[PDB]
């Protein structure tokens, strides 16, 4: 019913040329599904939203439904449930922002309306902005910041004279990603895998795009590069780090 290759997306086409991609309200895609999609017209994902959780939207090779964010299972095996019986290339549903694990993925799609080929897939801290720039200085780690946080950018205009700050990568001083709160996490989180940087950051979406520490922390099980993650405080460490254990 469930079965995990070992091939890249090309490389598992030759079971089936159908795809499952996980989308949100709005019609956007999961960070998952978000790099399955090369070289395909994507308007319709949207075109129609916004959407309920169980809405399915088919074009060509692509299937993608709307799921929910973990409060419930049974609301994405529920959602699920709509997707039309067939064969399909997929990854877990559920995961990363959606706050769902793997093993919750696995008993939703133990039902086995269809067939489906699942394709496969640092230390956290407490460091204040002096810290986190110095580490970025030295480390040549990535560092996103959030642009409209204006007491790091003077920080870091005080830090690097000279430094033009812009949105997307600047690298002068330290290596920077500056991203506004008027894109999505799931975007920049995108942006990040493809870049293939070990980062060192804060928690994605904390605040800027009003998560909780919770929040931001299942978001960030979505990245794909390694990250020395710094949170607010001791205490904090041992928040974020139980709500990963989870």
């Amino acid at each position: 019913c469930v079965e995990e290759v070992t091939t890249t997306l090309e490389e598992t086409k030759f079971l089936t040329e159908n795809l499952l991609l996980y989308i949100d309200i709005n019609g956007n895609l999961h960070p998952d599904s978000a790099t399955l999609v090369s070289d395909i017209d994507i308007t319709f994902l949207k075109k129609d939203a916004p959407y309920i959780v169980g809405d399915v939207v088919q074009e060509g090779v692509l299937t993608a439904v709307v799921i929910p964010t973990k409060k419930t299972t049974e609301m994405l095996a529920k959602a699920l449930r709509k997707v039309p019986t067939d064969n399909y290339i997929t990854t877990y549903p559920g995961q990363g922002c959606n706050g769902y694990t793997v093993e919750e993925a696995k008993t939703v799609l133990k039902k086995c309306k269809s067939a489906f080929y699942i394709l496969p897939s640092l230390g956290t801290v407490s460091w204040n902005l002096r810290e986190m720039l110095a580490h970025a200085e030295e480390t040549r780690k990535l560092m996103p910041v959030c642009v409209e946080t204006k007491a790091i950018v003077s920080t870091i205009q005080r830090k690097y004279k000279g430094i033009k700050i812009q949105e997307g990568v600047v690298d002068y001083g330290a290596r920077f990603y500056f991203y506004t709160s008027k894109t999505t996490v799931a975007s920049l989180i995108n942006t990040l895998n493809d870049l293939n940087e070990t980062l060192v950051t804060m928690p994605l979406g904390y605040v800027t795009h009003g998560l909780n520490l919770e929040e931001a922390a299942r978001c960030m099980r979505s990245l794909k590069v390694p990250a020395t993650v710094s949170v607010s405080s001791p205490d904090a460490v041992t928040a974020y780090n139980g709500y990963l254990t989870s």
